[PDB]
């Protein structure tokens, strides 16, 4: 066994979010949506969309701004508000939150499993939030890729949507096996 | 404030270990150093030089290898190893641990923390392992650094010497305070 957790920041997106999904779906693999609450909440069908297909649903905070520096209660505000946007949406219970930049400290992991979220960064960033090359891209992945990897991309680039099917073909290829970041860590 | 943690993982390193550690004293700036316990008992003075110049030390294993699918027993021996090497070498008990290739699950949390062990990645990726410009570097680094920042760096790399100075004054100028990572977590 060799398992990978493709991972999307900052959405939901309208258009694109269908797209990633429809592709994701149609070649066997699952993958995990790091959702922006202020998104989520004006598209709560495409939550829905999400979580039909499979696919597991974090938390990237409500407003998207670093949260290193909030108060204890702005951390709950931004935390909590989207746990109950996505839970009246699709009636499933988040567990994991990424935050914005992956910028933490001691407290916002007191906060957060307070509320019962893990925190995750990731460990394979392809950079694909500044619009590369779709080889470009698909390269990163595959030379930074190892069993356990977490992969950093981003909703709503049509970049990232053009990169997806070599880099799932390849790492079949290559033996891996596609699960959520929590079947991931377990 | 706004404050970044410089990071050095795969060290010590005869030669560069010094070099990276003269740099940050002269422009009184401080890093993490994510150790490999093998590297680590060949070298305990690079160790001790570390520490003298006001650097944190972190586990990053004894051996080096995806600590993914180990059993719990394996994860214990790699890193209490490298936790005994750093304090007989230092008399400074570490607290840190960055895996190998960032990849863990749920039990090397678990028993990482058992060990008195926060697990911790990085979010700021110059992808600096795969010898790059050393122009590119910096650009990464100084576009991608936000408050909160652990930026993920390598020992032993002369176009990371290279750029370090550059990436220390540049932030320097747009207003960081440079931390170690525990003084960043608190
Ligand atoms: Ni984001
Ligand atoms: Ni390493």
């Amino acid at each position: 066994g060799k398992e990978v957790a493709l991972t999307f920041d900052d959405g939901p997106f309208p258009i694109y979010t269908e797209k990633y999904v429809d592709i994701l779906k149609s070649m066997d693999v699952k993958a995990t949506f790091f959702v922006i609450g202020k998104h989520a909440e004006k598209h709560p069908e495409l939550l829905k969309y999400i979580v039909e297909n499979g696919n597991e649903i974090g938390l990237h905070s409500y407003s998207h701004f670093n949260m290193k520096k909030l108060k204890p209660e702005k951390m709950v505000e931004e935390l909590y508000k989207t746990q109950q946007i996505i839970v009246e949406a699709t009636g499933i219970k988040p567990t994991l939150f990424r935050p914005p930049f992956g910028a933490y400290n001691s407290t916002l992991i007191e906060i957060s499993n307070a509320l019962g979220l893990k925190v995750v960064l990731w460990n394979v960033d392809p950079d694909d939030w500044r619009n590369p090359s779709v080889e470009s891209v698909v390269n990163r992945v595959l030379s930074h890729t190892r069993d356990g990897s977490i992969i950093l991309m981003h909703e709503g680039k049509p970049s990232t949507l053009a990169a997806l099917p070599q880099i799932i073909k390849k790492l079949k290829e290559e033996g891996y096996k596609f699960v959520t970041v929590s079947e991931l860590l377990e």
